[PDB]
């Protein structure tokens, strides 16, 4: 039986490092690390350093491709000083790693050769406002992909990959549970841009943000295993988000381990579960590679899309 | 506002066609003409030779992109002899004139230098058989996404794809109305495979046969116009292929021209209108090239995907 994908084990990704250089402490990875996630610098060398060769290789080769549409078109060539923009996109569950690994992504590309503009841009911009949500009753389904401005999102990208100088993208606060008044990020002709968040892997009845993907990346994990991730991390979180009085989610940091546990069941039930199979998980047979996750977070396995 | 697309009327495509040879008569052109459609040298000159030659530079390109995730794999360097089959995906209504599309599409190909080994696959062959549609409740549905069995076509394309010496195919008689026991196509690792079906554009909660696809076609026109085509077309088969006592459809041949009429119209009401519609037309946003007919077939609008 022939397939499109290829799988992998530690042992046998690691060994496609070749000889890229390691170019980041251990400092700096702590601060790219979310809470609750295990990844190491040992990770990075045996699993995130493969995939930035394979992406290096990948956006030399990408750029034959809108050349070649360029030399059809009898188009000016190509400025140098700003090729074609390589997008990327990361999807997976609530709290399976997946922002730590775009984070980790983002500093390892960035650290290249003459030093690329690598910009990372999560859909949480995207989201509408909680007003907004409001009105169309979705306060209770943030996450799904109705709660995006999905229309604006593919402005933005299609904006970034046709060679504008700027695009803006709304912001999101976590702190607040609602995007921010007058907040921008303004991304400007990166070489790279990483796009993460819950969906962006989702195809429709129209082009959308993954039609534009170069590459993608979903990572992956057995679905009770993010369950009591997204639980931990959710009693962990009493004492370091909930606990500010500011937060939007104070009222829990007072919560018994028990009640705590009992919250956040209800909320994975109720909300994260049943947008990761409707929707998220759907996706994942359309992912350059899947990132497969073992009980631990550890990154043991991986899945390539060769065709 | 930028936009993945590029419009053009067949002025400014036409000029695309550099140097490109005609290398087709007028006696093959009609060989591979279906009834009704108006395409002449002409149109072949002014639209097919560009869009040969924009195939031509994205077939090398496209090796480039399978060479670096072989260079990354550390993989034996890819056969000469036989790289990568480019996979070439064509769609649209029923009476459009996709099928001839194809056709030509696979003539002006198959006559490039070293004379490249260019296969052309309709997905007629992946209809359920009669009995199993009678089974399924789908005898009426014929063209559906669900009448086709699309597993099997994905075995097929990936079999293809990913480098198989041979790959078979079922066959449809159209005569018969049915697949033909005991028949197959045979396809020996082609240089160029374009499938050609409804609904080859279609996505899915699974990988399917246009995530394989490297250049997409989608033939297109207004909705009364392909009425119009499909029901003049009905009228027309009463003294082609409905006169054949053989035909499933003799009972047609003695129709009166409303009669006729009528007959054809139920038909468009009841099947192919709503397949057009609800599966066939929300696949056109991710086609590589448009082909947009005026009522009377001819070419003269293209929109191309730049990004
Ligand atoms: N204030 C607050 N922040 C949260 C909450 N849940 C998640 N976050 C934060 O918002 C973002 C969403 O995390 P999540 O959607 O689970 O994805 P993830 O990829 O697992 C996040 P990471 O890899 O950084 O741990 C993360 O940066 C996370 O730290 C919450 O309930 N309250
Ligand atoms: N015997 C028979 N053949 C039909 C009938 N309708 C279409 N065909 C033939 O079967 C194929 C399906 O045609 P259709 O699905 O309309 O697509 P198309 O791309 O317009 C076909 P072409 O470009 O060759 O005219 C064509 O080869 C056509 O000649 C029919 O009712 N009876």
């Amino acid at each position: 039986e022939p397939s499109p994908y290829v799988e992998f084990d530690r042992r046998q990704w690691r060994a496609l490092r070749m000889s890229t250089p390691l170019a980041l402490t251990e400092e700096e990875l702590v601060g790219l690390r979310g809470l609750g996630e295990q990844i190491d610098l040992l990770e990075v060398e045996e699993v995130y350093l493969p995939l930035a060769r394979l992406i290096h290789l990948q956006v030399a080769a990408r750029q034959r491709l809108f050349a070649a549409t360029a030399e059809f078109l009898g188009e000016p060539q190509q400025n140098p000083d700003r090729p074609v923009p390589f997008i990327i996109g990361v999807a997976g569950s609530v709290a399976v790693g997946k922002s730590t690994t775009a984070r980790v992504l983002q500093a390892l590309l960035a650290r290249w050769d003459h030093h690329p503009r690598v910009d990372l841009v999560t859909t949480d911009g995207f989201l509408y406002p909680n007003a907004e949500l409001q009105r169309r009753n979705l306060m209770h389904r943030k996450g799904f992909p109705e709660s995006y401005n999905r229309r604006a999102l593919m402005r933005f990208v299609t904006s970034v990959k046709s060679g504008s100088d700027y695009a803006c993208a709304p912001v999101y606060s976590h702190l607040h549970y609602d995007i921010i008044p007058g907040a921008e990020q303004v991304v400007r002709h990166p070489d790279i841009l990483i796009l993460e968040g819950l969906n962006v892997l989702q195809t429709g009845p129209t082009l959308m943000v993954s039609d534009l993907f170069d590459f993608s990346l979903y990572v992956d994990a057995r679905i009770e295993d993010i369950e009591q991730w997204y639980v931990s991390r959710f009693l962990a979180m009493r004492t370091t988000a909930f606990a500010d009085p500011e937060s939007h989610f104070h009222h829990y940091a007072a919560f018994s381990d028990s009640q705590a546990v009992v919250a956040a069941r209800e909320i994975w039930r109720t909300i994260n579960r049943p947008n990761l199979v409707e929707n998220i998980l759907p996706t994942r047979p359309r992912a350059t590679l899947v990132l497969r996750k073992d009980a631990d977070h550890s990154i043991n396995r991986l899945r390539l899309r060769k065709l």
